[PDB]
C-alpha cells in the first residue's frame, strides 16, 4: 500500500477510536516526516488526501486539525468497505442459491450463537 | 481436489438439482470407470464416499441407488458450507467491529437493494 495512504490511515485509526479529538491538533506534514522518516511531500500528500476527504483542515500559522464531520466521514467510507468485503460476496452468494432473507438472517443468528 | 470427491460432488449435483431421483439407479463403480475413464478403484471411492455419507445404497445384483435422505443430507452439508465460507467471517468480524445485530440486518439489506 503507497505509503501516503498508509499515513492517512494511522491518522483515521486514532480518530476512530478517539485518541484524536475533534478540532485538534494533527502533526503537521513536517512533523510527520521528520518522526516516521519518509519524504516531506508524502506525509503531505497524506494530509492532503484528508484535507480533500474533509478529514482534516488547516489554520494558517498554525497547522493542521481534525474536521468536527471526519469521525463520520471515515466511519461511513469504512463501513463501506466492510460491507463490499464482508456483506456483497454473501449476498450475491445468496442469491444465487435462492436463498431467502429468513434463511441468511437464521443462519448469522446459529453462527452468532456458536460464538461465545 | 481427490477425483473420487469430485465424482462424489458430480452426482450430488445431479440429486441436488432433481436431474437424479430418489431410489432411482445410479450408474455403478464400473459405469462410472468407463464413461469418464478413471479407476474402477477411483469411482468406488466416490461412490463408497456417498455410501458411508447416506446418499447412496446398494441392490444386490442390481447397482446403486440413491437414499431417500441424501437431497436432505445433501442441502444440509452445502448449507454448512456456505455458513463456514460466507456468514463465519462476517460474524467474526462484526463482533470484532462491534456491529449490532440490527446494523447488520440493515446493511444485508442495503446491499440486497443495490443489487436488482
Amino acid at each position: 500500500v503507497p505509503l501516503y495512504k498508509q499515513i492517512a490511515s494511522l491518522i483515521e485509526d486514532s480518530i476512530v477510536d478517539g485518541t484524536l479529538s475533534i478540532d485538534q491538533r494533527v502533526p503537521s506534514t513536517n512533523e510527520l516526516a521528520a518522526f516516521h522518516r519518509i519524504n516531506p511531500a508524502t506525509a503531505r500528500n497524506g494530509l492532503t488526501l484528508l484535507v480533500e476527504a474533509g478529514i482534516l483542515y488547516k489554520k494558517r500559522g498554525i497547522g493542521m486539525f481534525v474536521s468536527a464531520q471526519a469521525p463520520a466521514l471515515i466511519r461511513e467510507r469504512r463501513d463501506a468497505a466492510f460491507a463490499a468485503t464482508y456483506v456483497a460476496p454473501l449476498i450475491d452468494e445468496s442469491i444465487h442459491l435462492g436463498f431467502t432473507r429468513a434463511r441468511i438472517h437464521a443462519l448469522l443468528d446459529q453462527v452468532a450463537e456458536s460464538r461465545g
